[PDB]
């Protein structure tokens, strides 16, 4: 199962201390992102060095043209320039691709790449110029000979020239010898870093997005069946039948879709049948855009174990030979295909945010997740739903093919380009935004959550006062039993804003049975009617009292306890430290998201994430 | 004329001191440009012409909420909450802040898009519709002046709710709102305010909506989007003007009658000034010289010939939309729109900015037009079978072994033009159905704003590498009449010295003459060069027509290979008819003011530093003084 | 106002007959569109006018190469072989010909498509720059008005050598260039032109070259375009009214001031229509009845469908004004090279077969139309949403069993798949541009591929708005039953309360109940006592025993009572009128003129069970009046008076 590969991408970007460099063992996308984003990580180029060494001295025996080369194709402008994180991505992937033995590079010139990769020394590249990676790596290369017009970042702040920066890490400028500069300049290390550090999080929010629908369907009282292995077995796409598997195991014995039963038990045939597309389809939705994300990887790394450069040496048989390795048309054209998967992905969230925010369609919640009660003074959610829409509007935008563009480009030579690094970087775009929608939706469903186990402990109090004054007003069991299924069924939000209000849902389900129950018992009538006016006046009394109690009680500080998604729920509102939004919370939607959106940031939701997922498989 | 107008921008944004808001003063988007990028520029805000009407909405609004009249967003809940009613007047307008304040930093709104959105606020309300307080136009005006503004979120706006609560956020002391004060100076909302002197306002009726329901930053960054429109318009339509004089075009292509015969008001316009730029051209003089010469290709390809024509559709959409993002500035975007006149508040949406959320989607596949002229041109000039003499890559060598010249330049050129055409796919296309489906049309203006200009950076690269690749074509161009004469002397002279026939002397003439020099510049004494193939053809030529002599013509050989090569590095070094030409204030611009040279393996800056100083200068405006000079005398 | 220049449009299109081509009174999109779809309209030449400068330019041309002049395409190779050079005249022409037959026919372009475009290449040379005899445009003519035009591959045209060269292929009898004689026969090209009694032509002098050279397939598919653009922006405009009517909308969007102190010339011009169909309505009569019952449980403010349509609009205007100039700027120019200026004895070398202008702003108008298609999804959408409706029932399923009645369900759905593929097809063509033709085209309009598609958006377009005029024609039909159904159930609930013997505090509660609780909610069941009728019933009655707790055990009784007899009378009685309506305020609607065109010139009626007639069935006669033009009647007529 995809998820069970997914987990040991997380447990690998994780765990992982140090990167083993050499010609057979494989670097994956999670060993890419670790050595990006975690400075502690390491590079070990393990001598390998045989294969290195014969080629390098093949080239120079078989033979300022490096040189020249080089100063041609530092002809990037900086208005924005690629992160070091992409660039010291980049400085890896060539490296890596130097292992290989076919590039006639120097192993000293490879230990250098080693060495400043641990250093934190990456040069400053400007952000676009290529084609797919001329421009980009020429900057590599220029760090490499001490270029004083090329400047180079030394960690998060220190920017000096070429010829300092080497010097502030022990080394020297290096001669290029044959077909050196060639080597450094052409592959496909930019493409492909941001390629993979793509497809890391691709990975990772695929499956955040997965187990978020059964949170959904949790807190919109779903109903679990779309799941039911038999639907996604006589239509088994490899992507519908393992997240229904992943929705299948989170949803069951779960105490929401307990209430979700025992909702759909009062009054069924006035609610619906079944749930809308948004939860019901998404195994279906997913299906695709699991394979898409799933099957990129595997090219990405493919490119990433890979040597991508011209001439290949072949110093084996006394040959080189003419190719065009350098084409990143792999990395390019699955990078358009995962930027409209991640769009995908995108309007499914978008369509569960939108039907929480509307009552018609949340089934008992209130509108825009406004706790209120005062509803004219509290609008939730309703920013971030606007937010939503801005998101996947710009989202799917993004996700037109960036390889239909290609240009028949330098002198006509290269007709066909893959325009890899252009594409990697929109689909990196899109992920961005993506990773705002998770934040909003992840909020949006836990003050659902709180919404939900305020709701059972609302109800409870209503039935509870309802039944207790049935006694004290003395009303006969015909009467009893009829207020108490009104306070059953009819939804709390619709009336909390003003529970004794006449006009509102609760006293007009109770006028409604008072009626009923004055024609039902017409068989003394005086003493009815006395009894029931007086069953008013200490509702009008007692019921917001006792239902305000509750709510500030609720406030102050259980269904999600025995849910999955406790996890999420724990790390929402302990760890990060929020809590119910209402007009009462200080505290702004951005600053309730912010928290969210920098734990998907750094990686830190992968902790409730597997401890959500713990016993699957 | 076009032309004209956009000249009239550029002067109005170089020479505005003060920027009148009187609610009848236009602001121009070269007033818009000027507060943004000069922060010597002021915001007058009138009391004379404005101030009246103001507390007259003011008041209106203030006196119907508290006897209760059934008004949206006063007295009513907000957007698909309209059926919810309310007497508590200030905490309804701040419920809806704390609403809106939902933006999430990941990236940001630039200072100058802010303070451009905050004028473009304050000039809504001049108009009396909005029923805001003046107190509150007095502390936008202050905010502007002492480079007050809040730090926003990039996205969330549909269009510009969120992004503008964080304007409202600052005016209302929001402790969760960070402020800038100048560049370095970073703080909260509370102490930005009392920095400047100001108190932390408490919303009236009507005021949260007010300040929120606005078009201003979608408005705000289409503005500077617009004029730089205007500005690297004229620019790309100049410099097609120095592309002929290059690339030995043949200026006919802007005669008057091919476009009074096909009247595109863009085609006529452009036409009219590249013949005027053309008129007396000396390397249009050595044009017509060239062609003369073996009468070569009879017209120009469609980069050049078709110009005109291409450029007509992009001159009037960006023109055109110039006018509706004004009217957008000069607008009260904003609901309810407060009748005080005939005592009525009127619903409506003003605050929709569709008007330019669809041209900013024109403005960007016009961008894209633009750039695809100039990859089109850049590609020509590059290719010596498309150069019509001038060297691959425009490399000056000699050893071109060593020297690819300007393909850096023309690689990053494909790239810049094939991320600009996929740019410039539209956003108005992807309505989605927003906030409870009350917003079931929106018009995503900041989102298309936003990718136009992003469309206009790469379009700035783009003209900077363009430029400068034909300031290397001046030099290479000049060279070759300098490489030629020395040539013609040296045959000229070798042919008096070995007593050759009048019949071998023009032969041989007639050779150095037609041979582009920049075929054997490598080896100029190379048998297998284009020089001495056309010489020994002639030689034989020569030979048969007058049938010793073969002594005399081998001597002439012989004495070519010790004379030749180096007089023609002399003449080289020494190097190492644009004073005639109406794009000597370019040439000037980037060879003397920027400080830069020809393009070889001998000048040791790379091709990013010498693109980065026309960048730069694209980018600040500098770039426009070059631009009036070279068009002093259009009209 | 724009809306006065689409009403000369349409009014132009409906009354010429004779186009004529003189090479000074200019040609609009509204006489294209006449030519291609109205036959008896026919082409006049006039010899008067500019036969002499045509023969001038003919007659140089004709001199200059027999001489041996340098002028390419007459002495000079085409395009990248532009320093080839020959004195052989005739076959120089043949073979430019020769090499431009190179489409393929998998689909072609339509008839209306070509006849138009040699209507714009005949126009196109009276303008005396081409070099062209005149007995070649008098043959164009004939051919025109004979209706013979050459069967055309759809695709080839960067943009028109290869469509074009079809049209040439034809006045020199190709035997491989099929030409078709109206609607039924199909004959090669030499049958074909003595059929009309023309001899096949011997290309003389730029002959070939200029018949190939031009922007007329483009222009042609554009000028119907634009034309169709124009119309239906109008009918879009026009009916954004009818939806205001039918959804229960406060008209006050529209409202002049509004728009002024937003002043985009399209904003205000659309508003100030809708303001004027608006005024003195007998639906907002019922909306203002509306939204005065229960005035702080409904919404405040209409959603932004209606609301913002003028807004919305504004754009979308001046986008399809703007291009019909642009367009009709192309329709009469001389798109040909070299341009010949015999006067002065020079033959000029540009690009006027650049069809750019077209080509970009195509682009524009395609966005523009996918903008009007959101616009007339996002009604739809609000008038199928019960929740959304202000009364209407969900799906406007008339019902009253909504269990075997779905409405128009099967149209929203369809809606959906309209907009979604209409959005597709508004992303650019000019970003597409390659470097074609020995790179000698390294830019190049594609204005043809751009006009297909946003024609490819107009069609999709037509089917929306045939949709939503069917739609709110349902929905017409519903409001007046609605509120002929409410002065049933207040009469009903007035008379048994009075013959019940009920006080005057209870008639007037249950009165209210009568008029205030919309009708369509329990239209299914009325006398359910779970649907929101009986509910409200059931809720009065309480609050009456309460009121009056004079006598009291017996108004249980009657109370008892009331309820009882109203299940054997308010049913009947509602459906009665039902089947009576099924077998007014819409006679004081300005939009009348659409809803009698909808219901009894096509011939439809109420959607329902009980309707034979598939949605199918009816959207189609919509659909057939819009495509033919007959939706301009209706539209002429309710738009009588305005400004």
């Amino acid at each position: 199962s995809h998820v069970k590969d997914i987990l040991g991408l997380i447990n690998a970007f994780n765990e992982v201390k140090k990167i083993t460099v050499d010609g057979t063992t494989p670097i994956t996308v999670a060993h890419v992102a670790a050595l990006a984003r975690r400075h502690d990580v390491k590079v070990a180029l393990e001598a390998c060095r045989a294969r290195v060494e014969t080629c390098s001295s093949w080239v120079q025996r078989k033979a300022e043209l490096q040189e020249s080369l080089i100063r041609c194709l530092l002809a990037g402008v900086f208005t924005d320039e690629l992160p070091a994180t992409a660039t010291r991505s980049a400085m890896l992937l060539r490296l890596n691709s130097f292992t290989y033995g076919c590039s006639g590079i120097r192993w000293e010139v490879m230990e250098a790449l080693e060495k400043l990769l641990n250093s934190n020394v990456s040069p400053k590249v400007p952000l676009r110029g290529s084609v797919s990676d001329l421009i980009p790596l020429a900057y590599i290369a220029g760090l490499l000979i001490g270029k004083p017009s090329v400047i180079a970042r030394i960690g998060d702040d220190v920017e000096v020239p070429a010829p300092e920066a080497l010097s502030r890490v022990g080394l020297r400028p290096f001669k290029l010898q044959a077909k050196e500069g060639l080597a450094l300049v052409n592959g496909t290390s930019f493409a492909t870093a941001v390629a993979s550090t793509v497809m890391y999080d691709a990975n990772v929010l695929l499956l955040l997005v997965e187990t978020l629908c059964g949170m959904f369907c949790e807190v919109i009282f779903g109903r679990e069946e779309f799941a039911h292995p038999l639907i996604h077995k006589v239509k088994p796409h490899p992507g519908q039948i393992e997240s229904a598997e992943l929705l299948e195991w989170l949803l069951r014995s779960s105490p929401f879709q307990e209430l979700s039963r025992e909702y759909y038990s009062i009054d069924k045939l006035k609610k619906p049948k079944q749930d809308r597309y948004a939860l019901r389809s998404s195994p279906q939705w997913l299906a695709p855009l699991v394979q898409t994300i799933r099957d990129a990887t595997t090219t990405v790394e493919t490119e990433v174990n890979s040597a991508n450069d011209n001439p290949i040496i072949d110093h084996a048989n006394d040959r080189a030979l003419h190719g065009a390795n350098f084409q990143g048309s792999a990395v390019g054209f699955y990078m358009d295909y995962v930027r409209i998967a991640v769009a995908g992905l995108g309007k499914l969230l978008f369509a569960q945010f939108t039907e929480l925010m509307i009552e018609y369609y949340s089934n008992g919640l209130p509108g825009n997740l406004s706790l209120g009660p005062d509803l004219s003074v509290d609008y939730g959610l309703k920013g971030l739903d606007i937010a939503m829409a801005a998101y996947s509007s710009e989202l799917q935008y993004l996700a037109n093919p960036v390889t239909t563009h290609v240009h028949s480009a330098e002198q006509h030579n290269q007709d066909i380009n893959s325009l890899a690094l252009i594409s990697a970087r929109k689909t990196e775009e899109a992920l961005d935004i993506l990773k705002l929608m998770i934040a909003s939706h992840l909020t949006a469903m836990c003050q659902a959550v709180d919404l939900r186990q305020l709701e059972e402990a609302l109800v409870k109090v209503v039935e509870n006062v309802v039944s207790t004054l049935a006694d004290e007003c003395g009303l006969p069991n015909d009467t009893k039993a009829r207020l108490l299924y009104v306070a059953k069924a009819v939804p709390v939000y619709t009336y909390l804003e003003s529970p004794c209000d006449p006009t509102l849902p609760l006293l007009l389900g109770l006028k409604q049975s008072c009626f009923d129950t004055i024609l039902a018992l017409h068989k003394e009538t005086d003493t009815l009617v006395d009894r029931l006016a007086e069953f008013e006046k200490r509702l009008s009394d007692r019921l917001e009292n006792e239902m305000t109690a509750v709510r500030v009680l609720y406030e102050k500080k259980v269904r999600i306890q025995g849910s999955k998604f406790l996890p999420f729920y724990r790390f929402v509102r302990e760890e990060l430290d929020t809590g119910v939004m209402s007009a009462r919370r200080e505290q702004t939607p951005q600053e309730d998201v912010q928290k969210v959106f920098d734990a998907i940031a750094d990686g830190r939701i992968t902790v409730p994430l597997l401890h959500c997922l713990q016993g699957f498989l």
